[PDB]
């Protein structure tokens, strides 16, 4: 029911070959001129967009009949699939817990007189996640109006689950979406720990210095003391090798294997340490790679519900698929950012206790963990916004509580990166109860 | 062919409006027709082959 | 005591590419730290006895 | 392939029906009013 309308829609012509075989006179397309109906097959051959009712050779009255029809059938599955660590039934929330190392205490028997029975708490670490994604998928049939382009109930039949599986489809291609999201939220919010690189697409060496420091840190990752430097929580935790995953893209896996393990004679010293994961790519300015504990991930299914309605007067169904699920990141677990743009100075300030108590009048010890990206000084300067007259954090981070204080308190830290003109500072923060 | 869908958000403020709403495949089609048509000719005489 | 900054530079620029791992491996007996809070020390040669 | 056909071809309308119910003030057509698709039959009832 539309007009005229060509064979040549959606085309952008490159040369018109065609005309390139006629005069070719000599070309590398006098390899085409024995073909009698090649202009035939130049012409239809690459698919035509809008159907036409060709009229017959021998009889011009009958219209020529579609002979075979075929739907193609597809799967879309999810790569990071394998990183999902189960369902919740009932609940909301997911409470991890991380008891920490603590402080070395001087011997003295003078001062252990009085104080046998004096109490340190431990210090622990905690941290909780929510259900995130809550979405459906829907799309409608008319069954009935969809009998006109079939005339089988077998091709009425395929099509009609091939829009059943466009939803489950829909399902592994958004879901994998979320967790190239995950990725991205914690990125931008300063939480991976950010390993400035070079480009490797540029020099071969730039690509075999990526190499360097990304095994350099999956070693990093795997000392049997841990380290403080590659959480965003700041604690001592040691990744297990077998459980880091590298998540570079496609292009960097084949300048891998042919500009380095193609001429390298021994593979152990130049692979990517850990786990191999490849995806499309990622959405931040120069995030090349990640390298991640497989505990990173808090993903975690809630719901997966498939419902249904039909329209009498209309004459359709809705297929409604719902899909809850908890996407979430743990905070105390590795994960690293292989950056090559130009990154900031310093990414994230953490402070040691992110939930205090203080009793009125005491006092508590707060501590920066300064994530400079370069290697210079970043001096942290400690304030108290919330207090009424005095308490007077100072230095390091002592924090002092005058007799008078009920209101809750606010501990930052802060950093001044580049110039004065333009501040820009970097601010880690506490939460400080009052008793 | 068969193309892939868009998320919605739930939301049961509007799952109070939207119960029967259409939201339509993403199906597209292609035309292959017949295209080469010809024959190949070779005769053969016998007797003054002999 | 190897700084892992050089021993991941051992292994991408040096035993790979290199027909001998015997030949160019680090004399004594490796063993790995996260590096020296200091300024530009990397690498330290001890004695058991130091 | 004809590529501009429309659906008349060869008709003479004497009177062009659809005009006809559209404006029936209460004449013979007032029987084709109440026909939800009669736009439709009329445009390519005839083959």
């Amino acid at each position: 029911t539309f007009n005229d309308v060509k064979t040549s829609l959606g085309i952008t012509e490159s040369y018109d070959i065609v005309n390139a075989i006629r005069n070719s006179q000599g070309d590398n397309f006098k390899s085409y001129v024995p073909l009698a109906t090649a202009n035939n097959v130049a012409e239809v051959g690459a698919g035509i967009l809008i159907n036409q009712t060709v009229q017959n050779d021998f009889i011009t009255s009958l219209v020529d009949r579609i002979g075979l029809v075929v739907i193609r059938q597809v799967s879309l599955n999810n790569p990071l699939k394998k990183f999902k660590k189960g369902q919740i039934p009932l609940g909301r929330t997911i409470e991890e817990i991380y008891t920490d190392i603590t402080k070395e205490k001087q011997y003295d028997a003078e001062e252990a007189e009085q104080k046998v029975f004096e109490r340190e708490m431990p210090n622990v670490k905690t941290l909780f996640h929510e259900r995130n994604r809550q979405g459906f998928y829907h799309q409608t049939i008319q069954d009935d109006s969809l009998k006109t382009a079939f005339v089988s109930w077998g091709n009425f039949e395929s099509f009609v689950s091939s829009i059943i599986n466009a939803i489950y489809n829909s399902a592994e291609v958004d879901e994998y979406e979320y967790m190239k999201l995950l990725v991205d939220n914690y990125y931008s919010k300063g939480l991976f720990t950010t390993v400035k690189i070079d480009e490797p697409t540029s020099s071969t060496g730039a690509l075999t210095e990526f190499v360097k420091k990304m095994r350099a840190t999956a070693r990093k990752l795997t000392l049997p003391q841990g380290s403080r430097d590659w959480n965003s929580m700041a604690v001592r935790t040691r990744s297990y090798m077998e459980d880091l995953h590298l998540i570079i893209d496609a292009d960097l896996e084949a300048e891998l294997d042919v500009d380095v393990l193609a001429k390298a004679f021994n593979m152990n010293r130049t692979d990517f340490l850990g786990n191999v994961t490849v995806i499309d790519g990622f959405a931040s300015t120069g995030l090349e790679a990640v390298l991640v504990d497989k505990d990173w991930f808090m993903v975690y299914d809630n719901l997966h519900k498939m419902e249904t309605v039909r329209n009498p007067r209309g004459l359709y169904w809705n297929y409604y698929y719902h899909v809850w699920q908890t996407l979430s990141v743990s905070r105390f677990a590795n994960a690293v950012a292989f950056v090559s743009g130009d990154v900031p100075a310093v990414t994230q300030v953490i402070v040691s206790p992110n939930i205090a108590a203080v009793k009125q009048g005491g006092q508590q010890q707060f501590t920066a963990y300064v994530r400079a990206t370069n290697a210079k000084d970043h001096k942290v300067v400690w304030s108290v916004e919330g207090g009424s007259t005095g308490t007077a954090i100072t230095g390091d981070g002592l924090l002092s509580v005058s007799g008078n204080e009920d209101n809750q308190l606010t501990v930052k830290a802060t950093v001044d990166i580049g110039t004065e003109d333009k501040p820009k500072l970097v601010v880690g923060e506490a939460v400080v109860s009052i008793r």
